[PDB]
């Protein structure tokens, strides 16, 4: 991924395998977040080893908290695209990958997931 | 995948470790199969969070269930190649990735499998 | 890796952590190897569920066999480099990928490893 | 990776998952490190089955441990890009990618990390 043309001065946090329990479905059930945020270097280089020099990674399971405490989800292209969306929401994000998952889906499968990968223009 | 340039207006609709029981062999075996669809944003941005609004993703174990099925499979290429005709013949499928695999070919190994990735152009 | 363009019209057939133990070093040791072939789909195409219309993906223990069984091998490159050039001697091979690590190198890693990634012109 | 251009005439010399424990923060934490280091076949391909023929592959724990062993680490980034500019700097390295992560940064996440790729030119 950091090797697209448009990611190729950026750096990439991520956030694996954040669980959530919520309402979803078109009780609660088991939901499993994966983030990655690209952020450029130029903007997130830290020469003085301060955390005012660099983008947060807690925003990451922030935002997913702040998508999840909405309620009323029942399609997980909702969860996941509102995830993208708030996450792009800030000057120093270039790009952003969500993916969703919920392992209880089926018996016979560890998971079924939706992921998107929004770059800006 | 998300970047490619074909895909890059898709999201990813992802099968993970479907495991699956049949006669397949060149008793039943185990196989497992994964599968990715790549489908339009524009064809399942849900903006009502209403199912009619997306691709079910319910159609990738219902493809895999259909083509297992259909019994007399002696080769992996003829399942997965199945799994993913039946896959791409869908307005609103741009692409799919699918694969099998058999964990038990041999005592030494995780897993031997066949894998495609198909795109519409 | 299928959406490379010298593989877009290829199939991947995958060996998945093949085991074997082996002297080797610069008692035995374990190495743990994993195989991705690139075979033409226009050369792997079953269309009557019969082994002789494809690719016998057995190729790929067979050949880590043949060159773990030749001895006298020092460096992970000389095993892994060995296993490539052996499956890229087939004429329905278009790429091959070929990993080796030693789990046990060190007992604060999982794993130290070679890989290459070779494709005919 | 191996298949981006400017890495095509180039083997991949990896290290999984590589644990440290260190004071890090903005007692101890474990902090897992992943590196791939590329270097080109041209010299490193070994004909003799010689150390001196590749690049070592203990260069990479060696400059993760150097990093750690300056103390005084606040972020991901400063260790992540430390380690990265350390490999970097070496003839026959063409690129790098590391990552570092804490798994134990929330109760509810495998983990959240930062990565770099870098190139040269
Ligand atoms: N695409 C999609 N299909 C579903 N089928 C059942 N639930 C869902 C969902 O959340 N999204
Ligand atoms: N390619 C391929 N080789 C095999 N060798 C034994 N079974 C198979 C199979 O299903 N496909
Ligand atoms: N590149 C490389 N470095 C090593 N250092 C110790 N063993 C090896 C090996 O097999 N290959
Ligand atoms: N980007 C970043 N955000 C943090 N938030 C808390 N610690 C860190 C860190 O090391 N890096």
């Amino acid at each position: 991924a950091l090797l697209h043309p448009r990611l190729a001065d950026c750096r990439r946090l991520y956030l694996r395998n954040h669980e959530v329990y919520m309402n979803i479905g078109a009780g609660e059930q088991r939901v499993v977040i994966n983030v990655d945020l690209f952020v450029p270097l130029a903007l997130t280089t830290p020469v003085e080893d301060k955390l005012r020099e660099v983008v947060d990674y807690d925003l990451m399971k922030q935002s997913v908290a702040q998508c999840v405490a909405r309620g009323h989800i029942h399609l997980q292209e909702t969860l996941c695209d509102a995830i993208a969306a708030s996450l792009l929401a800030h000057d120093a994000v270039r790009a952003v990958r969500v993916s969703t998952e919920k392992p209880d889906a089926y018996p016979d499968c560890d998971a079924v997931g939706v992921e998107v990968f929004r770059i800006k223009d």
